[PDB]
């Protein structure tokens, strides 16, 4: 089969050392050589991004230009239809092939409610799930009759992400960090520093393009 592609999506505003460290820490872990990042926008009805698609995409190529383990994907910035990961990775699918193992990336906070922003049944059809560790957190779904799909689709082997397409969950141990995007806006507008929150480049980038006021 081919070489495992994963897939990590979000609105990134901005991008982090908290999302950054545990993907990239990947490479080493589960021996993982490409992750594509699919940021996307939010519906209208939901909270909106402080910086713009283009802004956030910008400040993700900073982030990830001295980093040869990630590439980006604009589509969900360019497509007019709502997004939704589910179809994001059957487009993926689609354009790589049967033959192609394929994973998405998300916190292991996200796969408790996994359910619930869902599709999960036909995301696990296409791809597997690479869950990055939250230190002290349970293996125990919000609804607890998920449990069952949760624990039918785990795997202790990260061997299965390369020898089968999709349809397994592995929880690998990655790094984790306390930042958020949300408290680097407040501190941003606090006038507090962030240095230890992103990458230089990034920052440099929103002070310049005074982003986050
Ligand atoms: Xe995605
Ligand atoms: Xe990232």
């Amino acid at each position: 089969m081919k070489s495992l592609q994963a897939l990590f999506g979000g609105t990134f505003d901005p991008v982090h050392y908290g999302h950054l460290k545990p993907v990239e820490t990947l490479a080493n872990l589960i021996g993982l050589t490409r992750v594509t990042i699919i940021p996307n926008n939010v519906p209208p009805h939901r909270p909106q991004p402080e910086a713009n698609s283009v802004q956030r995409k910008h400040m993700l190529e900073l982030a990830i230009a001295d980093k040869p383990l990630f590439t980006l994907d604009e589509r969900e910035l360019k497509r007019n239809a709502p997004s939704y990961t589910a179809q994001t990775l059957k487009e993926w699918r689609q354009e790589q092939g049967p033959d192609v193992p394929l994973a998405f990336i998300i916190g292991q906070d996200s796969l408790l409610t996994f359910p619930t922003w869902y599709e999960y049944e036909t995301i696990l059809d296409n791809a597997h799930l690479i869950v990055c560790r939250r230190p002290g957190y349970p293996l125990e779904m919000a609804q607890p009759q998920y449990q069952q799909w949760l624990e039918d689709h785990l795997t202790h082997n990260p061997e299965d992400l390369h020898l089968q397409p999709a349809g397994k969950i592995y929880l690998a141990e990655t790094p984790w960090f306390n930042i958020s995007a949300t408290i680097i806006r407040e501190r941003l507008q606090n006038g507090e520093s962030c240095e230890d929150l992103l990458p230089e480049p990034v920052l440099t980038y929103i002070n310049q393009q005074g982003l986050y006021r």
